[PDB]
């Protein structure tokens, strides 16, 4: 199995499936499709190290039972 796993700000941790050969431009249809997010507000962080969109999930070396940050976006100030 490839389960990986992604903690939030809000101690929320989430739970979601993919493929090394899936690149983070692709896996955006997949959650806009579900929810329709655009990824504008939202930025990825893991390892210090900014997600880019010219980055890949094997391209990072991501192993199985991998624990990601998720940022939040506020509205006002």
């Amino acid at each position: 199995g490839m389960q990986i796993f992604v903690k939030t700000l809000t101690g929320k941790t989430i739970t979601l499936e993919v493929e090394p050969s899936d690149t983070i431009e692709n896996v955006k249809a997949k959650i806009q499709d579900k929810e329709g997010i655009p990824p504008d507000q939202q930025r990825l962080i893991f390892a210090g190290k900014q997600l880019e969109d010219g980055r890949t999930l094997s391209d990072y070396n991501i192993q199985k039972e991998s624990t990601l940050h998720l940022v939040l976006r506020l509205r006002g100030g």
